[PDB]
């Protein structure tokens, strides 16, 4: 059957196709620009071109019109375990169309092959001091990697744009495939020179040598090896707005590489408003577990929440941006909790469950918070923590891992497209006026 | 004893939050449409950032506050000695609105001699960089290391009021000012890591000029260097919101990303062959140009090279602008630093340059696809850089990004102070525009 490239190949005349269609139609309106959108941030602005996910208000995030649900039905799973792959994630998204399984199997072989560094990271990785945020070690050896890159080069060369999709794909997979083991050496300083030439098993997937290189490997992390494939699926795309996405699309546009580009997206996801999220909210309820103690009762809940509030602080991991209805991704993962009796017995977790029975009510009755219900984050990090990955710091790595996927593959439509710089008119509040 | 810096911005804090609530009160009104060619253009034509302390004017070129480039060079400080601007008076034009006395200058220069140190893991950082690596890859990771070192990071994990955002990220930012000469100078010079990395500066000079010492280039015997430095940080320090730079830096910030962190994205930006590498480009073209007609040349000369390289079907490198319909003032300004010292004048490549500004207009529009083809600031910067003996055109990208910290870090204190949200646009797919 085909390889990732070759399906990638066939269905990129269909697109080229699509484009100039809509292309034709350049004059057409579809949206205001407004003050609020000035000011704003943008909030409400169709302004950008994303292929592989559409959020829906209402039904959360769908990827070429498949559901969550629809994808953990249908998408190929690992030679064990439960849980739909990553690696068929970013073949859905890249081609609009899911992989067979023996495809998946050839793919997950290439990002084991593929997953080996330069000595110079190795290096470089052992210079950081140990009190170097996580994410800030991760997105600075992301951008190191660029060293590697063959669109950077073929491009100082002198390519034809018709060229540019294919050394932006080999890249991108390139980054794919080495970023898990450059992620686990953030968690794993000691072991710099062990787990950065560690051999990876060339018949499991990516997610399980993730897990193999963080030191969890084996039968006995089987369930946390399944939380960690639907993790990293759930997080890959998120439509083109989200500061990660459009980081990297942005700096894409100027024509450098994807190791640069998605480089730029960590930077964004190193933001406490974006990508540390899933951190604040385990600190938050490990605080409050500390406070009202692992017997407690929707009552100490509710008053905690209600102190939370009238001090003038968030409940973290609840409202959304675009969301509506509550998150697709944070149910997901609320499902795989419920077949884990060991999972449903530990308090951190029944912590987090009530708070998602009651925080939704209360957060409507304060009024000050959108649609108050739970995101993805609310729940991540309790996950993690269950596995006796307890170090909250580096949950934003695993977020980081995943979130290469969804824009990688825009980055490559866009060069195969011939998209121009991502380039703005600003204006300053007096000549709003 | 006159206000500090911060003193200074705290003072117009509150009026600059008022402007913006009398804004907001507008929200509902429409300043534009959407079409199509805007989504898969690239956002051009789109008004849908906010961006306080530049203005591209179509008559009079970018403008600071409402001020020209004349304007500027007329009114800011300049150092010790030197004819020239200092850009740390530009930062305290970009950040306050206003003009900072000589002594205000001065104190702020103290400022970024004294906080210019690195931690000893940045110059063991900097030390494991391969030397084929490229060197914005080097300056934007050495950046974004500095944030072992932010103070908004840091307070931001302890609790901290949205109203005092914008203190530690103007700390944050004057660190990153004073350190990343420094950073740049270790980009430059990798076998001297040990040595530059510590050298104490002169507590007293201006950061073009320290920056110019870092770089082994210190000295009377360079005074003219270091007004050229100086002018250049100056000039180049901002010019509006959308350039990928700028955007980036603001993008990133908006997620309450540290300004280390934040500008650390505009580089990888800036490292992007399509917004990076104008000046690099202008040169080689130039001394092709000195290559194929000599030191002899004539009007007609000049003129059939320029006719060759666009009958070849090339575009003629630092000249023509979107809006603008005059040269850029920016450009000016550097030929007029070259105008009073004659060993510029005298040197072939600078006279290329100039007699080039006089014929490529009328011949860019006699062939009529450059849209207001007169120069632009590139045209001249990278044969200034190339006369002072700065023959490393690799590098000229590390200078743009020490200047161009100034303009997005002065917008990311203005979106903290005035509370800006995360910068989130919705996107949409092929399918659902047909
Ligand atoms: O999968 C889709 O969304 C449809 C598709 O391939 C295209 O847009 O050409
Ligand atoms: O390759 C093509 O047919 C389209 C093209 O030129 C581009 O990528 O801009
Ligand atoms: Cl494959």
């Amino acid at each position: 059957e085909p390889d990732l490239k070759t399906a990638l190949k066939a269905v990129i005349p269909a697109k080229r196709e699509l484009f100039k269609q809509v292309k034709e139609r350049s004059d057409e309106v579809i949206g205001e620009v407004k003050v609020a959108n000035v000011i704003g941030g943008m909030r409400g602005l169709k302004s950008m071109l994303w292929e592989g996910s559409v959020l829906d208000p209402e039904e959360g995030i769908r990827f070429h019109g498949k559901t969550i649900k629809d994808c953990q039905k249908e998408l190929p799973k690992g030679t064990s375990g439960t849980e739909m792959l990553p690696e068929a994630m970013f073949w859905l998204l890249l081609t609009g169309q899911v992989p067979s399984t023996n495809q998946v199997r050839a793919f997950s072989r290439e990002l084991a092959e593929q997953s080996h560094l330069p000595q110079h990271i190795l290096d470089l990785i052992k210079s950081f001091p140990r009190s170097m945020h996580p994410m800030t070690q991760l997105s600075i050896a992301v951008a190191a990697l660029n060293t590697e890159s063959k669109f950077a080069k073929a491009y100082e060369k002198g390519l034809s744009k018709a060229d540019y999709w294919e050394p932006t794909f080999d890249d991108s997979i390139s980054l794919l495939a080495k970023i898990p083991r450059v992620a686990a050496l953030v968690f794993r300083p000691d072991e710099v020179d062990q787990v950065g030439t560690q051999a990876l098993d060339a018949s499991q997937d990516w997610s399980y040598n993730f897990a193999e290189l963080l030191g969890k490997g084996g039968k006995e992390n089987q369930d946390f090896h399944d939380l960690l494939r639907l993790y990293l699926a759930l997080h890959g795309d998120h439509e083109g707005g989200n500061v990660s996405a459009h980081a990297t699309h942005l700096v894409g546009s100027a024509l450098s590489d994807p190791f640069l580009s998605y480089s730029a997206g960590l930077l964004g996801l190193a933001g406490p408003l974006h990508g540390l999220a899933a951190q604040e909210v385990l600190r938050w309820i490990l605080a409050m577990q500390d406070k009202i103690g692992t017997k407690f009762t929707d009552d100490d809940v509710r008053n905690y929440l209600w102190d939370t509030l009238k001090s003038g602080r968030v409940v973290p991991g609840y409202g959304h941006g675009v969301l509506r209805k509550p998150d697709p991704r944070f149910q997901a993962l609320m499902d795989f909790a419920a077949t884990r009796p060991d999972v449903l017995a530990n308090p951190v977790f029944q912590l987090v469950k009530k708070n998602s029975e009651i925080a939704p009510a209360v957060l409507t009755e304060h009024g000050k918070t959108k649609n108050p219900h739970p995101n993805v984050d609310a729940a991540s990090g309790v996950l993690f923590y269950h596995y006796a990955f307890q170090q909250p710091l580096y949950y934003t790595v695993t977020f980081g891992v995943s979130r290469a996927l969804g824009p990688l593959v825009q980055l490559i439509w866009d060069r195969a497209l011939g998209l121009p710089i991502e380039r703005p008119k600003s204006i300053n509040l007096l000549g709003l006026k």
